[PDB]
């Protein structure tokens, strides 16, 4: 039959589905939603043979099992047991695009268990065996007999073995394909893996059952009234004495409860369902769920005769919310929402596509921990748990059918084929069965990555008309078709158009106003965190923040798609595509996140925590205007902290408790903050802590924070006329310069300051030299590749113009002795192929103080591609243990991504200069520094810089961070300019004009002395 | 044109049509129909089928078709000839003064009906003028009403020709034949004969 | 397989749908509507044999013509040749409600031809069978080799037979079953045939 390569069979035999079920027999386990006798776990040890292909599977596997099988832990994915090789393909399908075939070498996974049933379970009832997860087909048979068949990688495929299970020992065989026509619609862009991945249960269901509820919540103008409404199908014997029962409890409390026979109400000339029954529970002041407050209530659902025996019971959690567009805005209970979202895939570093509780948990509460509120399944239905977990601690939810066909020629080729029409709809549907009733789902999302198609039109409909409650988006097409409730586009900028034909991604802000447009528009994917990314985040929050109708958006991406490899020694490191052999393959473009796989964050994570805050502010004169961005709580779990510093040392500081109500504002006024005695610039730092432990963060957690510059005092005392003056020796190849116990020596062949002492201890391993590029960014890079260069690319721009081989040529180099001081001038031109790039003229003025100013006035070919920094690097010889700052920190910050960044005095252990991300490039920068301390070495100035133990050009030459090996000495970088780093996309150029080097003429000054 | 899906004898009449494992089957009648016949001139409507309820399905298929080929309306009678999968009001029998309050499916009067608080859309009658046996009593009262309200725009009498079939008696003489004269049981008698005209077209 | 009790199964190795066509192979045929050469009726005289289930059907029928078959006219409703009733119901399904199954005893009609095909069909191109509609539905078997199935009475079921073909005589088998899991969307108010 071949139903692996036919798009019409998607299952054979497969239960409906329906909400999670556990067929408890005593209503308060039901309530408390404790563990069911009635519903078991098989996962464990199973016994595992791969083959080439299922014509390679010998008959005796169905009989019995094979010597040659391995006993492996399932869930799994079997390229993490190293069966075969994981894949990592972006866009392009990894097998030959040619539907509905797939490759006849078709990896095969055979599973199988014995295990026991006991003879209660069969004397009676219905046994069913629940698959959560299988990728991406597969066969079942049970003591030898074929049961049936699955696709659908991502929701789970549940079959009745009542038949054909025996009391005491049984064997189930699970023939697992990897690829299968259902492949065409998994096109997401992460690892391609398969195995039986979710979940193995078996439920125990009383013949005469609840097949499915849904639970519906509809509320008066202004919520302090809502009305419960769940509908309960059953299937077995119908009998008048039957009845159901539906109850309600806020905690221990029963709040209210309802009880009917079974036989709905007329539906049509033909009457009504005679095996459902709704029932409606009235409400009074419900508690509302929101992710800021996700109050939840119990819903117990029994089945049972009219004389009080149990027949069964089933429950959920209910959260009290309305979700609704209205007037062009997405409303929760009936407030317009801020989506402070991210897309989270299901990847595990060492497991692949295995999910567990507890690397759920860490994520949700890093996630809040971190200001964000909602999450997008991208791109598939998740493991159920998620879902619970979402309810119970409070994200708004994007569920997301498992369709992607991105890899289509054009993309919509199989979406608008109606022959594609029933697999897409199940795909959807079953989706919603199963997840209608979870309170954290707001929005359904139709897949990804698809185009338009009328396939998604009418499941767009399909949805509208089975469940109103929540609005539909989609964003193939130009995410602004007629299938989505949402304008939802993937990278488009916030002011700058890019009008692609057909599917252009016009500004946000212009977006909205397109004549005739009314829609919410929230990006379902933007600011995409590839390595040292997000530069432009802020941007997106002022604009969100002054437009109503802009609503936010979803992130790319939560983690890392990086997985786990070990060298000879055992000793373990991330790897990217291509690093299995896997080819052709995409590279680092798996690796995306906001947080590295092991869950530790990257650097961006504090930008987008610092502007998704719940609370903003203003200052005035002594006054604090606190405003809050809740909709519904009161801010009873924060204090107002605030702290008054010169120059880094503490002047003053306080604590204010805040209450705010929801939206409301607070003015605080700050104490008399007499002046400071002293030079320097005085700074306001105020943090919101909550002081209270919250299911989801520890006492003392900093939600918020913000400063301000107050008084400035100039320095205006001259000097201190000091002794010693510096003395200059001449020799025709240098320029020494000499003070006490310190000297400098500068080469007059190459023009750079060569050398430097501190009594017989040389400093330098490498002269002091301009820097005018850096170890490209992913952002840098994009798609370029050498075998197929993209000339647009920043760093194909860069390569081209010979920036990164240019040549400098010393113009000038001269040496002056002054009154007090040696005056050293220098000018140099970089050059390549005859024209010049870059001319750098210098002054180096050392005085009797021992410090060396140095000038920097650099020109910039106005043709040349903007570069990357302008600046200076050297190689010092010695390596310290800490580096201090007076500058923005403490974590690595760009001129596009510094927002979070605070002015202060920072001190951290010199390995925190360096950001280890997976695919190495210039990383670590700190920028709007006035003063740095590493060694005995003191710089001042305004600059930004990094320090570290890779020079930039081991790190573009380096594709894995584990690869790299610490340089003799420290490489400093100090720069009095650098290009931002962008982000709104990794594919095309992305950083502002703004962020861009092109003002021709650049002026920096440097003070560098020893202490 | 009208999709080959009937599924009247269901209880309720929904039962399939709403149900989501019979999308697919249902979608291959509508889809391979417009495939089929999109390019005649003739076809000016399309239709989602006949009594077969109101399901989510008709829902589905009532929006591929619009997405499909905006240049036909849609139209369905199911469910109460007024859902969201139906551009014509186009009930079935309903009177031209007298309501028949049908709980939820009411068949109202059709100068009512186009009234109706929100309502707008055009109405034709997907059938009306039972036309078996003796019978068009009151044709006339449905045209003095379509003449005079511009938006009932006619309809489509029910129906062109009896299904009566030919048998032989003991001196091999024809005969028509209806429901239970084949042995058939149970059957619905004469009620396969409705026509303006005899099964050989002379006219009633 | 049982492909006539699953909902899930409408056909099997069918081809997509389109407008009428005739292939002609010149351009003033086509557009005076003229007969096409590269369009053949297959309309006439068939050989038929009832049968009261799929399961009674005899193997031997796939490669062989049954002695005991009739020679009957196609196009045509075997309750019109006397085989089996012709059922009048309206609104009650003609058959037990209990999707989507159907009566065992379901009458299965035997069908088959012998026909020939020219060499210059084959040399080329493809050769295609089309069934303008045939109820409730069927399993297609060309020179004993099994061809596809479909259901939807009222629509035309196409086949590519270019691989099963012979220059000269071939011989097709329809097995066309009275009920199948598609009578449950055929409750129409008329005779079951
Ligand atoms: C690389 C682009 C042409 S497609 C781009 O690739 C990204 C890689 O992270 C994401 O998968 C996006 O969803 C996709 O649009
Ligand atoms: C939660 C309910 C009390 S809302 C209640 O519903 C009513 C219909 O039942 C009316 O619409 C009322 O105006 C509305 O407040
Ligand atoms: C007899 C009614 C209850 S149903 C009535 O039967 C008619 C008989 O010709 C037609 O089939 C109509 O379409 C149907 O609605
Ligand atoms: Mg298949
Ligand atoms: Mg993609
Ligand atoms: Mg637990
Ligand atoms: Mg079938
Ligand atoms: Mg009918
Ligand atoms: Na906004
Ligand atoms: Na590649
Ligand atoms: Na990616
Ligand atoms: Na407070
Ligand atoms: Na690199
Ligand atoms: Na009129
Ligand atoms: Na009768
Ligand atoms: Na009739």
């Amino acid at each position: 039959r071949r139903d692996w390569e036919n798009p019409g069979v998607t299952q054979l035999n497969r239960l409906a589905a329906h909400p999670p079920f556990a067929s408890w027999r005593n209503s308060e386990e039901a309530r408390t939603d404790r563990p069911s006798q009635q519903l078991r776990s098989l996962n464990g040890e199973w016994r595992f043979a791969w083959f080439p292909a299922p014509e390679a599977v010998p008959e005796s596997w169905l009989e019995c099992d094979l010597p040659e099988a391995d006993t492996v832990v399932v869930p799994s994915n079997w390229q993490m047991h190293g069966y075969d090789a994981p894949i990592y393909t972006n866009v392009t399908y990894p097998i030959t695009v040619n539907p509905p075939f797939v490759p006849t070498e078709n990896p095969t996974g055979c599973y199988s268990l014995t295990f026991n049933v006991d003879e209660s379970w069969l004397q009676e009832g219905q046994t069913r065996i629940i698959f959560d997860g299988v990728n991406s087909a597969f066969h079942l048979w049970c003591n030898g007999r074929w049961v049936g068949y699955g696709q659908d990688s991502r929701l789970p495929s549940e079959f009745d073995l009542s038949a054909f299970l025996r009391a005491g020992e049984n064997r189930l065989a699970v023939m697992v394909l990897r690829w299968s026509d259902g492949s065409y619609l998994e096109d997401q862009d992460m690892w391609r893996m398969s195995g039986i991945f979710r979940d193995v249960s078996l439920l125990h269901k009383p013949t005469t059952q609840i097949s499915d509820f849904h639970v519906a919540t509809r509320f008066n103008d202004d919520f302090s009234r809502a009305v419960l409404e769940a509908e309960v199908q059953m299937c077995g014997e119908l009998r008048d004495y039957l009845r159901v029962t539906v109850s309600l409890w806020q905690g221990e409390t029963q709040v209210a409860s309802g009880t009917a026979p079974f036989g709905g109400e007329i539906i049509d000339e033909r009457g009504g369902y005679a095996d459902r029954v709704t029932l409606r529970l009235n409400v009074e002041n419900p508690k509302l769920w929101s992710a800021e407050i996700p109050n939840l209530y119990r819903a117990v659902v029994e089945l049972h005769t009219a004389d009080g025996t149990l027949i069964e019971a089933e429950a959920c959690d209910v959260g009290f919310r309305e979700v609704r567009i209205e007037n062009g805005l997405l409303l929760l209970n009936g407030k317009p929402l801020l989506i402070r979202g991210v897309n989270r895939h299901e990847h595990h570093p060492l497991h692949g596509q295995v999910m567990d509780e507890q690397t759920m948990v860490q994520d949700i509460l890093l996630m809040k921990q971190n200001n964000f509120n909602a999450v997008r399944c991208s791109h598939y239905p998740n493991h159920p748990l998620w879902y619970t977990l979402c309810d119970r601690y409070g994200l708004y939810v994007v569920d997301e059918a498992n369709i992607e066909t991105n890899g289509m020629v054009p993309m919509n080729r199989l979406t608008d084929d109606p022959r594609w029409l029933p697999a897409m709809s199940e795909r959807v549907t079953r989706m919603v069965q199963r997840d209608r009733n979870h309170p954290s789902v707001i929005i359904w999302s139709l897949g990804n990555e698809s185009g338009h198609g009328a396939n998604h039109d009418a499941l767009y409909r399909w949805i509208k008309s089975v469940d109103p409650s929540r609005p539909v988006q989609y964003e193939g097409g130009g995410a602004d078709t007629t299938a989505t409730d949402i304008i939802c586009p993937m990278y488009a900028r916030v002011d700058e158009d890019q009008p692609f034909p057909a599917v252009p991604k016009w500004s946000i802000k212009k977006w909205l106003s397109l004549p005739g447009e009314t829609r919410p528009l929230i990006l379902c994917e933007y600011a995409h965190a590839m390595g040292n990314s997000l530069g432009g985040f802020a941007k997106y929050w002022q604009a969100f923040r002054q437009y109503p109708r802009l609503q936010g958006g979803f992130v790319w991406d939560w983690v890392d798609q990086s997985l786990i490899k070990y060298d000879e020694n055992g000793n373990p490191w991330s790897a990217y595509g291509g690093d299995f052999g896997d080819t052709p393959n995409d590279r680092q473009f798996c690796m995306n996140g906001l947080v590295f796989a092991d869950r530790t964050p990257h650097p961006a994570l504090t930008e987008a925590k610092h502007q998704q805050q719940f609370f903003q502010f203003r200052l005035s004169g002594q006054t604090i205007e606190v405003t809050s961005e809740y909709l519904f709580r009161h801010s009873d779990n924060e204090l107002l902290h605030w702290m008054v510093a010169l120059d880094g040392k503490p002047l003053a500081s306080g604590e204010v408790p805040l209450d705010v109500a929801p939206q409301g504002k607070q003015l605080i006024e700050l104490p008399e903050l007499p002046q400071p005695e002293s030079a320097g610039q005085l700074w306001l730092t105020v943090r919101v802590v909550q002081p209270n432990a919250t299911a989801w963060s520890e006492a003392g957690h900093i939600s918020a924070w913000q400063q301000w510059r107050l008084a400035e005092n100039l320095s205006v005392t001259l000097p201190a006329a000091s002794h010693a003056i510096p003395h200059l020796t001449t020799s025709e190849m240098d320029f020494c310069i000499e003070l006490g116990n310190k000297r400098w020596q500068f080469n007059r062949q190459s023009g750079f300051l060569s050398q430097m002492w501190i009594g017989d201890k040389k400093q330098l391993l490498t002269p002091l030299r301009d820097q005018f590029t850096r170890a490209p960014l992913d952002n840098d890079i994009g798609v370029s590749e050498a075998t197929r260069i993209d000339p647009n690319a920043w760093v194909e721009r860069w390569k081209a113009a010979g920036h990164y081989q240019a040549e400098a040529a010393l113009l000038q180099c001269t040496a002056d002795t002054l009154a007090d001081a040696v005056l050293i001038t220098t000018a140099h031109a970089w050059q390549h192929q005859g024209k010049t790039l870059f001319i750098s003229r210098k002054t180096y003025r050392i005085d009797g103080s021992g410090q060396m100013a140095i000038t920097v006035d650099v020109e910039v070919a106005s043709d040349t591609p903007h570069p990357a920094r302008i600046g200076l690097n050297c190689q010092l010889a010695q390596v310290a243990e800490r580096v201090n700052w007076l500058g923005l920190g403490p974590q690595e910050n760009y001129p596009d991504r510094l927002t979070a960044a605070c002015f202060d005095r920072w001190d951290l252990p010199l390995s925190d200069m360096y950001t280890p991300y997976v695919f190495p490039s210039e990383n670590g920068l700190r920028c709007g520094t006035r003063e740095l301390n590493y060694g005995p070495h003191q710089w001042r100035g305004d600059f930004q810089f990094n320090i570290s133990r890779y020079s930039q050009q081991q790190l573009m030459e380096t594709s894995h961070r584990h690869l790299l090996h610490a340089e003799e000495g420290t490489w400093l970088n100090i720069d009095g300019f650098h290009m931002g780093i962008g982000g709104d996309d990794s594919w095309s150029p992305s950083v502002s004009a703004e962020f861009q080097l092109s003002a021709g003429r650049y002026h920096y000054q440097l003070v560098w002395c020893q202490k």
